[PDB]
């Protein structure tokens, strides 16, 4: 099925599948058992920011997840993203719950990709609306009317629903790498919430880059973060 | 001595000093003796493109030199720029000749750095005006009216001079990093034209970052590319 590259904000330590025994940031190529990991003191009911970064020069997919007080987790992975990505992708946000539950609200998301000024796409959402008729919603993901994108389902009380999955995908396909392009970079920034009354939050939010017709692979909830079919 | 961090377009293999035995591109930290270099198929009198990129996350300063045919040279180097230079710098272009000579012509030059809720300087010159009131030209540097930046001396007939040093710094000091800053990233790009009618062109162009009052360290023509006092 899908070719997937992601950055997991993995809030539940699903250890029988590879995850570290704490909440982590990860870089996920073609599989949820990340190819790198780093420890992420995972705050609750607080709004945080993730910055994801990459350039076809240094070939280092990098990410930071931070919260207002200063607590920051960093993770990084060397990789020639092309060999793994097709000339054309769509990029999107994904989150899930299952069984154990957490609000997966996106307050903002912006993204830039650049191919060398030659070719560039830049978008920013600082408020989600209505019908955001330039997102391709999938699963439980819904926007507004508090200006926000609930990636996963939430009761009108504010209660996050277990076994929920969701996706937001930028409508236009992103020219992520052209072969002859000396430089092919991209960055993406989104702000999160993750409020969970439960013992542990689960499952997380993930930015991902997939093929143009990517859909929520069947039965990827909880720890599969809506990105992957099985746990390979 | 100036805190100097640079990306060299070293046309001349000054060998009794460290340069590899061919024209090269490299990242110099506090020394004209590149922390790492790469071979560079310098094309005489063709219009080239430099990109410098850095992200405080992946900690990788990276550079690409390119020509319109496809001939493209890359270099990368891991470094926390927190550690090398101050909160505040000035950025600039530099070039030089010696007894060997070449044109050090800058067609365009653009620069972005972004901190972090976000702090950001972006500037771009595609056309240098003869009274370039926001560049701090130094030494043999002059602009326009050929909508260009001449970093080293050019006789009224396009003819490079020997023993010539020129520098172009952006007027404002760049906040290149603050410690609260989750992301401290920059990039620069220039497009240049280096021609020569001696046996070999010399000596090169460079993008550099130094402290806020950086003057051309004395006697740094030819192989020191106006960045370093001597050859340590």
């Amino acid at each position: 099925a899908d070719t997937i590259v992601a950055v997991e904000l993995d809030t539940y330590p699903n250890t029988d599948i590879g995850d570290p025994s704490y909440p982590h940031i990860g870089i996920d190529i073609k599989s949820v058992r990340s190819k790198k990991t780093a420890k992420w003191n995972m705050q609750n009911g607080k709004v945080g920011t993730a910055h994801i970064i990459y350039n076809s020069v240094g070939k280092r997919l990098s990410a930071v997840v931070s919260y207002p007080n200063g607590d920051s987790a960093t993770v990084s992975y060397d990789v020639d993203l092309d060999n793994v990505l097709p000339e054309w992708v769509r990029v999107g946000l994904s989150a899930s719950t299952g069984l154990y539950k957490e609000t997966n609200t996106i307050l903002s998301w912006s993204f830039t990709s650049k191919l060398k000024e030659t070719n560039a796409l830049h978008f920013v959402f600082n408020q989600f609306s209505k019908d955001q008729k330039d997102l391709i919603l999938q699963g439980d993901a819904t926007t507004g009317t508090d200006g926000n994108l609930e990636l996963t389902r939430v009761s009108s009380n504010g209660s996050p629903q277990g076994s929920s999955v969701g996706r937001a995908l930028f409508y236009a396909p992103v020219h992520i790498w052209e072969s002859s392009a000396v430089v092919a970079s991209f960055d993406a920034t989104f702000t999160f919430l993750i409020k969970s009354s439960d013992s542990h939050p689960a499952d997380g939010i993930a930015f991902f880059i997939s093929n143009i017709d990517s859909s929520i692979p069947s039965g990827s909830t909880g720890r599969l973060l809506g990105l992957f079919p099985d746990a390979n």
